[PDB]
């Protein structure tokens, strides 16, 4: 793969090795986001964020210490509008937070907004370097709330990352086997993503231990959610000192992951064709990724169909290891389904998730149709 498209060999997609601290400058935004559960609980967060002065963001040169003045800034910016969860909601974002953050945001090709890409793929740490990517070795950079199980969700969809990582570097022996006309290599690589994408839903496992259903849906879900189409922040947020009106962007999820799509428009899964919901809603997600990410999925697209090429020839082995990637595919949907009635469904029947599982039941629907043989 290029090394335009920001793909690391080992950690795929996430990005490799990040940034813990920033420099001397930039000590007023670490405080704030390194004690995030303290100054909520406390009721001191909103006084702390405000009275910061205006820093610019000329001092963040390379690459990794914006993602982490990004991930800082937009774990300050859900802690500021949502507070401590329970109503009271601030529309206004500060100048001093808004300005900088808007301007990095612009910088990187992302919304003013924490992503999926701050909060797995850059939000995190590995405690022994000489010890390999496991969760006993590795830690989240920074949380919400004390309790929440940020740690246990963003690090096991992080290692599900990692794990796609070696079905990735393999998609150029695909689209590099199709145009040569090998078919013992394309074979020989279509059974290697289907044999890593059965290992990543082993990796998916994790998350019962580490993660509990009520810490997610009343904590971690609140923190996690935007001001596109909310009942509290209806016409959205303002970014003061940045833009007049408020402007509306979607909370994080699942669907900002490129791992989530990669793999459908590699099989030639209309996920995105076809303008339903579920099409227009991971077509929207493509600008909540980084603008290398988003470029490997759209030049994914530009390369010629993977079923078209198994379907045309009359080849059962073919056929078979194209249904082994699928099936692969499907047993994650279905997993991730599993997980949405656990932590969100199930939490929710128990107090005085229903768009979610008919995204994810649309999505497995595609995937599972999809498939030559059942
Ligand atoms: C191909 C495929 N199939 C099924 C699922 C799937 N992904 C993408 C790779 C990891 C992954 N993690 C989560 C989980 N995390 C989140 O949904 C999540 C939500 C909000 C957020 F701000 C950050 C992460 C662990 C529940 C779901 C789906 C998938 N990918």
């Amino acid at each position: 793969i290029s090394k335009e498209y920001h793909i690391d060999e080992e950690v795929g997609f996430a990005l490799p090795n990040p940034q813990e601290n920033l420099p001397d400058f930039y000590n007023d935004w670490m405080f704030i986001a390194k004690h995030l559960p303290d100054l909520i609980e406390s009721g001191q967060l909103r006084e702390r964020v405000e009275k910061l002065n205006m820093l610019s963001i000329d001092h963040l040169t390379d690459h990794k210490s914006q993602r982490l003045a990004r991930l800082v800034l937009g774990c300050i910016t859900m802690a500021y509008v949502w507070g401590k969860g329970h109503g009271d909601v601030r529309k206004v974002l500060p100048r001093n937070i808004a300005v900088p953050y808007c301007q990095l945001s612009k910088k990187l090709e992302l919304p003013p907004i924490l992503v999926y890409a701050d909060c797995v793929l850059a939000n995190w740490k590995k405690k022994d370097p000489n010890k390999p990517l496991t969760y006993e070795n590795m830690d989240v950079l920074f949380s919400f709330r004390d309790g929440d199980c940020s740690k246990g969700f963003f690090l096991v969809s992080l290692l599900v990352e990692i794990a796609a990582a070696s079905a990735i570097k393999v998609i150029p022996t695909v689209f590099k086997a199709m145009q040569m006309q090998e078919r013992d290599t394309l074979l020989k690589a279509l059974l290697e993503i289907a044999s890593c994408l059965e290992k990543a839903l082993q990796v998916f496992h994790q998350i019962h231990d580490h993660v509990n259903p009520k810490a997610f849906f009343s904590v971690l879900r609140i923190y996690l959610s935007g001001w596109k189409g909310n009942p509290q922040l209806s016409d959205g947020l303002v970014y003061e000192g940045f833009w007049e009106d408020p402007k509306e962007f979607a909370g994080g999820s699942a669907g900002q992951s490129s791992v989530f799509q990669c793999f459908d428009v590699l099989l030639g899964i209309q996920q995105t064709a076809g303008g339903g919901h579920a099409a227009q809603f991971l077509q929207d997600m493509r600008r909540y990724m980084p603008p290398a990410h988003r470029n490997f999925l759209c030049s994914l697209e530009s390369n010629p169909s993977v079923r078209e090429f198994v379907l045309s020839k009359g080849d059962a082995g073919l056929r078979e290891a194209y249904d082994a990637c699928v099936k692969a595919l499907v047993s994650l949907r279905s997993y991730h389904l599993q997980i949405v009635t656990k932590y969100i469904l199930i939490p929710a029947s128990q107090q005085p998730g229903t768009d979610l599982m008919n995204f994810l039941k649309t999505v497995r629907s595609t995937t599972e149709k999809s498939l030559l043989k059942e």
